[PDB]
DNA sequence: TAGGGTTAGGG
């Protein structure tokens, strides 16, 4: 059985009208689910206009992202690889990017390298493998842009990549200003 | 639109 975290979505922009039921109803659809929650307001119960859905396999879990668009009693929702609460406190763990940072790749690391790790995750559009303006020295790390967010989300929730026989690090991409604000 | 009484003891 794959973990938790990676069985489950969370599902932003609920309507209000939304319930555990209503939500269960539309997401059983693309398979088993073993847990399906709205989060509320303890005081109020009024909605917080989000939940989660957690599915028996990663497999369905893929099945449902793949038939994006979703609407869920008449609004079209938010569905988005569940970041753990750990991960959820990073400087921007919950964008909506299509770009991934990849740091810790060797000096002799060619866009090829980065093809053969990286296409099996969503089709790739731009490969960027980062010199110094000035010197042409490489700088150890490179930017890949794919063509759907979901394809970014998937990656950054996983630990481990290897590229050019060697574990980098994989990270949403930040743009110059939001790292100057993550500072 | 980021989590449900779900996060550092006591030796």
């Amino acid at each position: 059985k794959e973990p938790e975290q990676l069985r489950k979505l969370f599902i932003g922009g609920l309507s209000f009208e939304t319930t555990d039921e209503s939500l269960r109803s539309h997401f059983e659809q693309w398979g088993t689910l073993t847990d399906c929650v709205v989060m509320r307001d303890p005081n109020t119960k009024r909605s917080r206009g989000f939940g989660f859905v957690t599915y028996a396999t990663v497999e369905e879990v893929d099945a449902a992202m793949n038939a994006r668009p979703h609407k869920v009693d008449g609004r079209v929702v938010e569905p988005k690889r569940a970041v753990s609460r750990e991960d959820s406190q990073r400087p921007g763990a919950h964008l909506t990017v299509k770009k991934i940072f990849v740091g810790g790749i060797k000096e002799d690391t060619e866009e090829h390298h980065l093809r053969d790790y990286f296409e099996q995750y969503g089709k790739i559009e731009v490969i960027e493998i980062m010199t110094d303006r000035g010197s042409g020295k490489k700088r150890g790390f490179a930017f890949v842009t794919f063509d759907d967010h979901d394809s970014v989300d998937k990656i950054v929730i996983q630990k481990y990549h290897t590229v050019n026989g060697h574990n980098c690090e994989v990270r949403k991409a930040l743009s110059k200003q939001e790292m100057a604000s993550a500072s």
